[PDB]
């Protein structure tokens, strides 16, 4: 029968980049003979506007019915005044990850051939290339530990957060990182702060337990502060990074910016049953919404990753990725990936999606 | 009467860079007429070897008697096998900061004129320069919060750490950052994760309270993940960074590596009474110990910062800083700051300290 995908475009540039993803997906469906049905739901600011909250119960029910979620991005100035709790990102993302038990986040990032000069790294460093998959534990640690809150008053008012991890939680995310490394370059770098945090001591211990089953994968451990330095100096030496929730938030961002090409980057958030949400690493960029200049590649690649990881449609995911590569390598670029003297030749969001969709067809 | 300085050279390159600092200090004492008495104590690995622990009670008593501590660096492979608890860094640094209530850490970092090309940043970014003072809260947050430890067994064995901050703790570190900014470029960027952590919500709240007293200082807040990205893209736009304990550990390291010149960088750790410990940001670098090639500038500048901050000897601190600048600007460089084709002309650790000491004298 039909695959089912819930589409949660969100705010800002979400809807316009989503239209291009839907356009490429349709080419893929025709080429591979796939029956996929789509249903659309509000989330983030458009959900606050139509329903009073950023994650409506009907949107949760709709995601629950689907095999995966193709997600855009949420947030905008319209909602920034609200309490931390009621806002599009915190109010939709954290509840979605807890609700669907999405303990696995994967952010692939590489310098694409021919676009290494976009990196903010010195040219002798960026020309060496890099390709780093960040595996981040997404439903544990300090994001969801209890107790959390505040007590007390005046100068003695105090807040607290609790970072907690169990062996079962660390084992499952570490297995993902070692499995991923087996299909890449067989190296995992686990990022922790084991000279300070009890949680990191246990993290490092359990990752060493898991690593016994993968002797052909090199394991190394690095402290979070040093990691931010070593990603500047030698990013070509890392393959998979394995991080807790807070340290993976930080490392994946630094690596994303090291690409210089964040409009290409996508994010996988998956549970143990293979259900997942797939979305650009970049945000809703409300400053360019509706101008038709946003780079749709991150949203289109989020759809390829949805086909590979949730639907196990490997050839279909490969086809989208090949088509994107063709556009980038043929220099068919949106404006943020061009120099100021070439920027007048930027391709629009629609031109990009048209090229990519045509390439999937042409086979 | 005499000022009193406890000298804790530590392991690896500590003693050799310390000899150069002592050499410059002696020039300064003669030029400014200062009476300073020094006493030496073991800490870190040499203290483990002579006394069985990395922070002997007699070393604590000796620091307590002194007006400030000129500290080297601790750690080495000889001690890496030991339990996390018993090792030179964790065992000496964390106890020293708690013991002496050193809640204020300050790490100044700039691209020095004429050495911008050392940065790992693209040349169009590094040539714009940067000068960023990181103010890091050093005795609170998750480093020292309780409860911390583990319970449970097998797959349900779990560890925990607690991040805690009070209004009094945030106020005092924030005042340092705003005062510092008043004498610099009047901008504080406070780094937090207030979309996730209760402690960051309170941090941001208290920093806004403190900021009312300094309306001529620009305040902005940035999330830790985004900060690691924005330091790559626009480091010339930051002046003072104000961070909690874990986020300041991370941001100061990334900025240090962005200099490309970590052998120049020093660290201030101070209590509310003006007592402090002053040390290189870089480590004991056991791989080059005794080879007489280590760059002593970080240790020598740690002594200038000891004179300015603990002893309020502003002209003496200025003199050391001018003398260092003279060496760097005259191209009198140790090897790690030279290209491979010029590296044969590296100056030794002693040559550096001699030049700098002579410059202080020459006035
Ligand atoms: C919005 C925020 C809660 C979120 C997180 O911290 O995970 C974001 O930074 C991310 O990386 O997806
Ligand atoms: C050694 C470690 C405990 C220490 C810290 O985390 O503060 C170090 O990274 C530092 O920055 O001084
Ligand atoms: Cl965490
Ligand atoms: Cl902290
Ligand atoms: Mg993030
Ligand atoms: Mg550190």
């Amino acid at each position: 029968s039909s695959y089912q995908i819930a589409v949660l475009a969100g705010d800002g540039i979400g809807p316009e980049v989503m239209a291009e993803a839907r356009k490429v997906l349709k080419a893929v469906e025709a080429r591979f003979g796939l029956n996929i049905e789509y249903t659309e739901y509000d989330v983030g600011g458009i959900a606050i506007d139509n329903h009073g909250c950023p994650l409506p119960e009907a949107t949760l029910k709709g995601c629950e019915a689907a095999d995966a979620v193709l997600f855009g991005s949420v947030g905008g100035p319209k909602w920034e005044h609200l309490p931390p709790n009621d806002q599009p990102e915190r109010g939709a993302l954290l509840p979605l990850r807890g609700h669907f038990e999405l303990f696995c986040n994967m952010r692939p990032a590489k310098l694409h051939p021919g676009l290494e000069h976009m990196s903010p790294l010195r040219s002798d460093i960026s020309e060496k290339g890099f390709d780093i998959l960040c595996v981040r534990e997404l439903t544990g640690g300090i994001y969801f530990g209890k107790p959390k809150g505040r007590q007390g008053e005046g100068e003695n008012e105090e807040a607290f957060d609790t970072m907690r991890y169990s062996r079962k939680e660390i084992r499952r995310i570490a297995k993902i990182a070692f499995e991923s490394a087996q299909g890449r370059r067989k190296k995992v770098t686990s990022v922790d702060k084991a000279n300070v945090l009890a949680c990191s001591v246990l993290w490092r211990e359990v990752v060493e337990e898991v690593a016994k089953d993968y002797p052909d994968v090199e394991l190394e451990h690095i402290y979070i502060d040093n990691a931010t330095m070593q990603l500047l100096r030698r990013p070509n030496e890392f393959d998979v990074m394995l991080c807790s929730n807070l340290f993976g938030d930080i490392v994946s961002d630094e690596i994303a910016m090291l690409t210089g090409s964040m409009g290409l980057l996508a994010s996988i958030s998956m549970n143990s049953q293979g259900f997942g949400m797939y979305e650009p690493a970049g945000g809703s960029a409300p400053d360019i919404a509706g101008q038709g200049i946003a780079n749709p590649v991150a949203q289109i690649l989020s759809a390829a990753l949805l086909l590979r990881h949730s639907l196990k449609l490997e050839d279909a995911a490969l086809a989208i990725e090949a088509a994107v590569s063709k556009a980038l390598n043929s220099g068919y670029l949106t404006g943020e990936l061009l120099s100021s003297d070439q920027r007048h030749k930027a391709k629009t969001t629609v031109q990009m999606g048209d090229f990519i969709a045509d390439a999937v067809k042409a086979g």
